[PDB]
């Protein structure tokens, strides 16, 4: 019966049996709700647009109702009111849509066609393998699905990326604009997002690092403050890296055997200027290992900083290298090394610099380097503190010496097993304003220069050194003013083959202060009698030294000794065949032969007696 | 049986039995039934559970509300309750009456029904807001098509971050740890980005970014790039206590244009005193870089200002009347720093700009009028010159005789600049201690030059290989030179016009052959026009081979004095007997010319006598 | 019939045609029916597709398990899978019988089905949580107001971020990138805010919120705002290795009450030796401050502590038994460092506090029992004193004789300081160099002081302007002062008190008369009690117009000697016949005062000679 079909399609949509009507090609649609095609068994809900007089013409399987006025698509207005059929099977089985509000079933989840009609979709589908979702495409409908994509999203990471975000929300900022959370998120990057973890050793942190540099990354960040074991070597730096610790917390850990082990390298591509690799910063971290190892290996590389690490029997090597800074930095059992034969053209590096670092058994080895600089630090035990050595040597005439300068500025070195600063090839350095005790170990020096030229040490203080204070092996033309040296176990000040030196101020003895000393038994002593220039000027002498100077200041050694306590002004003296060739006018000269002063007349040029008699 | 056909089919539509629906009559008993239907306005609800036997139907309204024997029921409430639904045939946009509490109205493909007063006329061209809005007591949307048009405008419009509640260490429950949003919690830093900085190399003018950056009240700005921030807008006011951080000295902030008096950015206090002076802040880990030479900053009437691992390339920092000033761990190339303190009107004077650890090629140190630049633990190689100080008031009164300021200069390298690598005037007060110097060999030039200088100390520095003098002192006074090197100089050592009251002492002067550079040093210490006085040389070890180790007017009338120089006559007290002291110290030694012999003065006698006793003849 | 007609009006609900709805009806060909009906509960379901042609019905149970010839099909599940489902009268807590898994029962105006065993009764009064649960196996909800609900509960109750994956870079694929949460991502970072800290002056108790963010394991905090953290709870432990970083100096960690015993914090180690000792941290970029005097850290038994870029503001920071800490950049405003050593029952002794590039105006330096106290590149004005050290244990036992400890300043300004800039008592080993001192005028005071002083060396310093001497020198011994300034000094330039074998050597002493200060300096050096030995004046240039330039008892018993300074007599070995020197160098020359003579000294016969040669 047609009377009962339209009766339950009207309680389906909730309107009245008067309301329903077949599509019947003449019929006037005006007033009706809803309209039935019996070829298809499918009812449609009818546009609120409907005039009197307006008739039917032709209602095809794409649900086009075709009448007098114009035309609609039931089906799309369907789609707009969320009227759905939901059709047998599925994407698996296959079937057609031949309608806009025709619904499909993929794995519990339902799709309409927003495309061109009719759409065969073939057994085995799927809504991507047959036309993919979007708009004009596989659409999905209602609550399953909706619900489906939604934890999808959350859950495969794509959901950050779809939420925007702007800064400062609610409030309106002028200027700022859209970005997501994702972009916002990305801003910073840990070790973490590429799998770092402090876990002791489970975790193969240098692969995580590899990585991140790899993305492009720079700047990374610790979170922990564990151990992050370190386990593949010679993880290769980008330029211009920062690594962040967590405040000092986090280790950076090699947790194995092998003393040959390295973390990382920095590496440029040759030695000249233009082929040098920018470095980067370690900062606020623990660099540490179990065993002895090289860390890092720099080659051909510039500017690198390390600022509040700290080193754990952990050595820096560095060769080929221009301008390092080491900051705040706390180095146990743990060296810097620089060399330069990598670089092929001019066999130099250049300005290793510390500054408020603190250092236990950790030396600093520098070879064929310019302007090591070490300043306001503090150097604690070790086989050694700063060491400099050239290994070019070899020069052409003209040139008779090679070296390069170091500076060394208001620096302690204490308790150190051999000398503070054994200093080979050292040229125009400045050291002024430290504190040396170091030697006592191994009976040796507390700072030893073998190879120097026009240098000036100034204001320094050695005491309690293992043999001397300060040994000068082969210096020339340099100046040594206002140094102490005091309590050291044989002698303050001593030249071995010198030249032209001046010795100025600054006291020499023992003062018998609670904390270490030897009674010193020499003040200066030129210990091998074969120095020439030497000049010591106001030094103030303990009157209690045993030996004040040992210096050989004969008439032809140039060597002078003026205003220091203990010790006779140099007197001009000797026979009258060492009288001076060329005396200054009125000069005073004792005369050994004759047993009394001369004086040199420049009018008569004549040695007289104090009488005014000419002698000889 | 039409009245049994309907039924059937509305009890397959709620999924029930069909003897458990009924029609609406007055009178009839309702308990045990599920649906009841409205055979007036053609409609079907759930009944409520519970119905007792002996409740009887009394009415039922246009808006669903039944009227029983035990109470009454909102059978369109119940229905929004199950989620049971009518779908009306409008839509906002034609108009329609809404009656019941589960009748729909689209709007734009979506679904709302009306939770206020009923009955609810919509006028054609309405919409869910100009009707009474959406939310409880208004219009509340429904269903899919309006969910996922919320979620999506939810998500895609801003809005969302705030929504989401966030509680640091969750779902670990961390004691003291609050609630905040997503929205606060990403809003706790600040990137450039976020107010539209681009590292696009020009495209976009990132200048525009920093000033609403700023304006917002953010004042540590990061960004998050590797490449080329460009600058295309002037003089972008900075706030107080900036920081400024870069992606690890990888990006650059750069000036594209050909503009050569282009600034990126001021800082300007309000006035010329303390409490006037803007507070400054840090640049750090970045590059400021400009193809043409520019001021890149200009500050005026400023304190306390850092930049910290800057490299800069171009890019001059020009400031007058600032307070404190640091520079440490930077690079500088072709990047002057430029120190003025006209704009102070109170006392004319800057103060301490400090150089830490940086690195410059040809960016020279030029400051007037300020007190106490220092420079320490820094490189300096080439440019035109490195360190120069003038005092614009050479105007002093009596009994005031000079005017200058103090440098302190300490364990730093100059090398290779092409004039001098000190140019001082009106040095007073300094001291310039453990440094190298190699300079001016370009341009024929003085390592270090002081023309008026008082009351200073230079000590333990090496002057080596420069184009003229290695140190030379121009009206310079009471000041001490003590264990300074001067090697191989092309000129000589250390030079001296128009000094009074100098003291130098120890070092060296001579040439090491050294390779790397040298001259052959013809002269050691001079007194270049011969007309200093007071000027005392003691223990300076020169070497042998100096051609002129002093050159120096040592008459008695000077108060110039040599002792213990090698190779140069110590000032021996000589001379007639007409130039016999007058008021001799007891037991003076004089060498007496006229007589050929040494005298000594007798305190006792009151008489001058030769080595035997006697007096000789004195009037 | 009424079964055609109950057909048609399924069908309509389905959307099939009336042909394709079929009774349950045992035996029947199951095979091209869409729609199956049991007339006995008066349920209906889809069929699955693709029955073929021949499978027969075998039975049809109450939980919709349809059995035929072929296998069987629960029709209840797949109902579910094409959102197919029956609204059951009533609700959760009328109580309920579910039978198929296509039943909903509501609670809450929200829809749930039940995944587990079937027939599921719910007894009255229930919820889904109080009848087995929400999720697999259990109650699962349906529906648009379930999820409604379910998404504004999630957003809002702090769960979402941790279900949130995140990966850093997507959309794009990042070799290394791993998944994470957006709420470990954000918990990477911790700000004071996180832990209720509020920047709203008083308000919020900002020691409460310290005191949590530590007690969670986090160590570096950042502060959100730009005004001023109230701080109202004393004494709050800080961990080790914290770091605490405002915004930008912007924030102040403020206590606002009258106090002056309040403490901020306290970082305490757990006795006095170097094992025991607790590692600090790092406070940066931020404003320490009170309105009263306070002690605004106390720490006690301490290693590595660094404060850079503070600005403090009557806020003293207080350690006893402390090693190596570091204050650089800071601003100090009435703000002292007070530096003891007393908990050290050990050695009573403390090591290396720090300043570099510093800014104090009335904060003076307190040190005692401190070893290596050093001053490098600062600015110090105004105060009572800028910097003092003493040594509590002055009492030593032979063959010691002095007790006492290094300071290091180098080139640093101290200038307007009330009373002495440097206050030095028990300064041993001390190096002090490149430094401006003008000091004392406020309280006719010295520029610097030195009492009880031991092999050190001052180089290079300018006293310019100060308020009696500029230095003076009282019990030093074994010293040296090279190159030193002194200017415009109230009543000297340099002085000594008791002091044995110095040396004071070139530099200047007069009046320059340059603008912005000075007094006509009247004296030079003066050996201001007449009660010193062995102190060498050599090489000083002095000011003609001094009044005094030299005052010093240089005869010949007192090895007090003047060489070269200018207006100043050389000193001649001179006297009476009874202090000729006993025992002299060959030659030595002595003016007999007795004799009136000079007469030359000859070590080989021990006689001495005139100037013919005679004994005398
Ligand atoms: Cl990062
Ligand atoms: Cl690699
Ligand atoms: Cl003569
Ligand atoms: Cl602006
Ligand atoms: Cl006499
Ligand atoms: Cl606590
Ligand atoms: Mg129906
Ligand atoms: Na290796
Ligand atoms: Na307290
Ligand atoms: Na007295």
């Amino acid at each position: 019966s047609i009377e009962v079909n339209k009766q339950s399609i009207a309680r389906n949509f909730g309107v009245k049996e008067d309301e329903v009507i077949y599509f019947t090609a003449g019929i006037d649609l005006s007033g009706f709700k809803v309209i039935y095609d019996e070829s298809t068994q499918r009812a449609y809900s009818l546009p609120f647009g409907i005039v009197s007089g307006t008739t039917a013409i032709s209602l095809d399987e794409r649900a086009i109702l075709t009448h007098s006025a114009g035309s609609v698509d039931l089906g799309e207005l369907a789609v707009s009111r969320e009227e759905y059929v939901t059709l047998p099977g599925s994407f698996n089985f296959g079937h057609t849509i031949n309608v806009k509000n025709e619904l499909l079933v993929h794995d519990d989840k339902k799709y309409r066609w927003d495309g061109s009609l009719p759409k065969v979709v073939a057994a085995g589908s799927t809504p991507d393998s047959s036309g993919g979702v979007g708009l004009g495409a596989w659409l999905s409908v209602g609550d399953a699905a909706l619900r489906a994509e939604l934890n999808t999203k959350v859950s495969d990471g794509t959901f950050p990326a779809t939420i925007k975000y702007k800064y400062g929300l609610p409030s309106v900022i002028d200027g700022a604009i859209y970005r997501t959370v994702q972009d916002k998120l990305d801003d910073f990057v840990f070790l973490e997002d590429f799998g770092g973890k402090d876990d002791a050793g489970s975790t193969d942190n240098s692969i995580a690092f590899r990585k991140a540099f790899a993305s492009g990354a720079r700047k990374i960040r610790l979170r922990g403050s564990g151990v992050y074991g370190m386990a593949t070597r010679d993880i290769e730096l980008p330029a211009k890296y920062e690594i962040i610790g967590n405040a000092k917390n986090p280790e950076i850990k090699y947790l194995g055997t092998d003393t040959s082990f390295t973390m990382f390298t920095l590496t440029g591509s040759g030695p000249a200027s233009n082929q040098w690799k920018q470095g980067g910063m370690f900062r606020d971290l623990i660099i540490s290992s179990d065993v002895k190892i090289n860390w890092m290996l720099g080659r051909h590389v510039q500017n690198l900083d390390y600022d509040r690490v700290f080193f754990y029997n952990s050595a820096t090597v560095l060769n080929n290298y221009h301008y390092v800074n080491f900051t705040r930095c706390e180095r146990w059992g743990s060296a810097f090394i620089g060399r330069a034969d990598l670089n092929t053209i001019q066999f130099i590096s250049e300005s290793p610099k510390f500054h408020l670092c603190f250092s236990s058994g950790s030396p600093i080895d520098v070879w064929d380097t310019a302007d090591l600089a070490i300043t306001k630090c503090t150097m604690f035990a070790g086989d050694y503190a700063v060491r400099t050595r050239v290994t070019q040597k070899q020069v052409t005439a003209p040139d008779l010496f090679a070296g390069y300068p170091v500076l060394i500025t208001c620096s302690v070195f204490d308790a150190v097993r051999g000398h503070a600063w054994d200093l080979e090839g050292s040229v125009y350095s400045t050291i002024t304003g430290n504190l040396v005790s170091a030697g006592r170990d191994t009976n040796s020096h507390g700072a030893y220069i073998k190879g120097g030229r026009s240098l000036s040490l100034t204001g320094n203080v050695f005491t309690y050194c293992g043999n001397y204070g300060l040994v000068l092996e082969d210096v020339q033309q340099s100046g040594f003013v206002g140094n102490v040296f005091n309590g050291n176990k044989t002698g303050g000040l001593g030249t071995l083959a010198c030249k032209d030196l001046s010795i100025v101020g600054g006291s020499m003895g023992t003062t018998y202060v609670r904390g270490g000393y030897y009674t010193q038994p020499v003040g200066y002593s030129d210990i091998s009698s074969n120095s020439t220039g030497i000049l010591l000027s106001g030094v103030a002498f303990d009157e209690a030294l045993t030996t004040k100077v040992y210096l050989d200041t004969s008439i032809t050694t140039r060597n002078k000794v003026i205003n220091c306590s203990g010790v006779p002004d140099t007197i001009a003296r000797g026979s009258t065949a060492n009288r001076p060739a060329n005396p200054q006018a009125s000069y005073q000269y004792y005369d050994t032969t004759l047993g009394i002063p001369i004086w040199w007349n420049s009018v008569s040029g004549t040695w007289k007696n104090a009488a005014g008699a000419d002698v000889h």
